[PDB]
């Protein structure tokens, strides 16, 4: 599922995305736009075997089980196949993981880069919250 901007905004601050760990929604949405550009079913495989999947692109190396990442910890006990489904649920719950302590949001490489320091209440400029 392709989400919409504020869609993707209210479903995240639902689920209690909205400053969780200090982080504002603008954060968790500019993250999903650059990891994912908010389709729930990307994937893509990285260099050192391992794959990143769903609207916030979460790593099988660590977090998720697809049976072919050497050293898989699957920290969220989840198959990688559940971070694609059109309910966020499941990212939402192992991103809560991810980003509690650690480095946080740092572990997102596309927030990181894009979104972090940038103005990412704009991300949610509009939307009916
Ligand atoms: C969104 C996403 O999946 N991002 C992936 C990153 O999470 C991943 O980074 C590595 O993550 C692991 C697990 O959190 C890091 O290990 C943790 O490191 C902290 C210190 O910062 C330590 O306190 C934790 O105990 C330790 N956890 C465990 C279980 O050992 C690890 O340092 C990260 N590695 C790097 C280079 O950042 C990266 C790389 O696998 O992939 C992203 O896709």
């Amino acid at each position: 599922k392709v989400f919409g901007r504020c869609e993707l905004a209210a479903a995240m601050k639902r689920h209690g995305l909205d400053n969780y760990r200090g982080y504002s929604l603008g954060n968790w949405v500019c993250a999903a736009k650059f990891e994912s550009n908010f389709n729930t079913q990307a994937t893509n495989r990285n260099t050192d075997g391992s794959t990143d999947y769903g609207i916030l692109q979460i790593n099988s190396r660590w977090w998720c089980n697809d049976g072919r990442t050497p050293g898989s910890r699957n920290l969220c006990n989840i198959p990688c196949s559940a971070l694609l489904s059109s309910d966020i649920t499941a990212s939402v719950n192992c991103a809560k993981k991810i980003v509690s302590x650690g480095n946080g949001m740092n572990a997102w490489v596309a927030w990181r880069n894009r979104c972090k320091g940038t103005d990412v209440q704009a991300w949610i400029r509009g939307c009916r919250l």
